[PDB]
């Protein structure tokens, strides 16, 4: 996240932090056995990390627990990044309490003007690389479709939206990806990507949760 602010520990209950011996994605608890994130963060060997604020050090409200699956949406595309989301199975069920819970998925879509909140452990640079050991958030609104299909001629398909600040300074960056856009207590968004972080006219693109929210409810019923 760069132009953010420390969001406090365990103040966003629902963030997960997936890790392979190192954290390499965000993610977004959905219930006590399923996290949702995006596709192009799919790899094997993963460990959820609940309940963290600094991922270097053991501050006593962590839960780490092994994906047994992970399930990318069937038409994803890693070339144009449609369709970026993926399921992720816990091998057991995560404890909830007011420091690791759950995020409710939306019955609507949100409209551009919303504000929501954007969180993770990526990139705090937008030229340069700083990666932060705790927790960084961001507040910024839903762009309209148009001023984020101006920004990104050809690129934004129906499964996408922006959200941030076209003057640059404020955005999602690198190591931010898969984690959550929550609007109104609701999961509306995944960070996806963009082109570069914070940069003018370039805001970041997140996939349109509310469009996924059918094969979210029945993968779960059937896995
Ligand atoms: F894993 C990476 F690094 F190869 C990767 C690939 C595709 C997308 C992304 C995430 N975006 C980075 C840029 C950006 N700017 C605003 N948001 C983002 C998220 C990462
Ligand atoms: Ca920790």
């Amino acid at each position: 996240i760069v132009g953010g602010y420390t969001c406090g520990a365990n103040t966003v209950p629902y963030q997960v932090s997936l890790n392979s011996g190192y954290h390499f994605c965000g993610g977004s608890l959905i219930n006590s056995q399923w996290v949702v994130s995006a596709a192009h963060c799919y790899k094997s060997g993963i460990q959820v990390r609940l309940g963290e604020d600094n991922i270097n050090v053991v501050e006593g409200n962590e839960q780490f627990i092994s994906a047994s699956k992970s399930i990318v949406h069937p038409s994803y595309n890693s070339n144009t990044l449609n369709n970026d989301i993926m399921l992720i199975k816990l091998k057991s069920a995560a404890s909830l309490n007011s420091r690791v819970a759950s995020i409710s998925l939306p019955t609507s879509c949100a409209s551009a003007g919303t504000q929501c909140l954007i969180s993770g452990w990526g990139n705090t640079k937008s030229s340069g690389t700083s990666y932060p050991d705790v927790l960084k958030c961001l507040k910024a609104p839903i762009l309209s479709d148009s001023s984020c299909k101006s920004a990104y001629p050809g690129q934004i398909t129906s499964n996408m939206f922006c959200a941030g600040y076209l003057e640059g300074g404020k955005d999602s960056c690198q190591g931010d990806s898969g984690g959550p856009v929550v609007c109104s207590g609701k999961l509306q968004g995944i960070v996806s990507w963009g082109s570069g972080c914070a940069q003018k006219n370039k805001p970041g693109v997140y996939t349109k949760v509310c469009n996924y929210v059918s094969w979210i409810k029945q993968t779960i019923a059937s896995n």
